[PDB]
DNA sequence: GCAAAACGTCGTGA
DNA sequence: GACAGTTTCG
DNA sequence: CGAAACTGTCTCAC
DNA sequence: GACGTTTTGC
């Protein structure tokens, strides 16, 4: 369970404000207990030029990866484990997104919980609404009314 | 000169590298000596609506202003003595536009010398030239290649 | 059934 | 993000 | 003459 | 920046 120098965390904390993203996703999938993976993504974006900086994350972070979408790249962290523990070693020094970063680790500490009631599930649910509020979401369609499709 | 908190600036500079430009410019005016004036600018932008950070920076730095340009706004700093102090306190801690930056406190040192041998203000346009290589620049139109037009 | 990965771009917020 | 044009004022 | 603010915008990199 | 949609394999 990785310990983050205090030195990295503020001065990432202030990149991830500015080029990151702390996201929260239900994606329908029928393969799911309630058809909707719940999911969760810690990325920072960069242009490819200087995709060293990513790669830099992945070391320094000790998990993730980065993917190439052109001439933009991201570092991803998407495990549940780890992105608990770097969350909340993140979390005091973020100043816009300190809230969504919260609730992140609200929603992992309540996954073994959603995945056993159909009212936790749909309750975990109206937190991700909640991380997209806070977001400058644009293009969102997936909602915890989305997934009131339960009702069948 | 006011003394910057270590945390403030580690947070800082993550954020500059990410939102924020350290610039340099030859802006044509014909009121100057060499027809040309050297400005030099330290800004951060965010959406108008995140406005509240930026107008916090102004307080935090202590100099500078905010300004509104629609749907986005932007802290600017180029007062060169306040900026001087600044970006050497911040310089340290900057992954991506360190070489920007010590580039400007460079500028500035040499400002008063560059007022007046007409090659003097020539090779400090060349500084400029390689700030502007450094950044995303895709829209500069005058150059120290511009500034060559102080053949007579 | 599920934890992550892998791939696709839209609408800006830089 | 990263400049470029216009105006103000000691 | 010039530092510094007021004002406007290309092309994305987020 | 912040999604969406589909595919992987214990
Ligand atoms: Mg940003
Ligand atoms: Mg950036
Ligand atoms: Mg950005």
């Amino acid at each position: 369970n990785t310990k983050y120098n205090k030195e990295f965390l503020l001065y990432l904390a202030g990149f991830v404000d500015g080029d990151g993203s702390i996201i929260a996703q239900i994606k329908p999938n029928q393969s799911y207990k309630f058809k909707h993976q719940l999911s969760l993504t810690f990325q920072v974006t960069q242009k490819t030029q200087r995709r060293w900086f990513l790669d830099k994350l992945v070391d320094e972070i000790g998990v993730g990866y980065v993917r190439d979408r052109g001439s933009v790249s991201d570092y991803i962290l998407s495990e549940i484990k780890p992105l608990h523990n770097f969350l909340t070693q993140l979390q005091p020094f973020l100043k816009l997104k300190q809230k969504q970063a919260n609730l992140v680790l609200k929603i992992i500490e309540q996954l073994p919980s959603a995945k056993e009631s159909p009212d936790k599930f749909l309750e975990v649910c109206t937190w991700v609404d909640q991380i997209a509020a806070l977001n400058d979401s644009k293009t969102r369609k997936t909602t915890s009314e989305t997934v009131r499709a339960v009702l069948d």
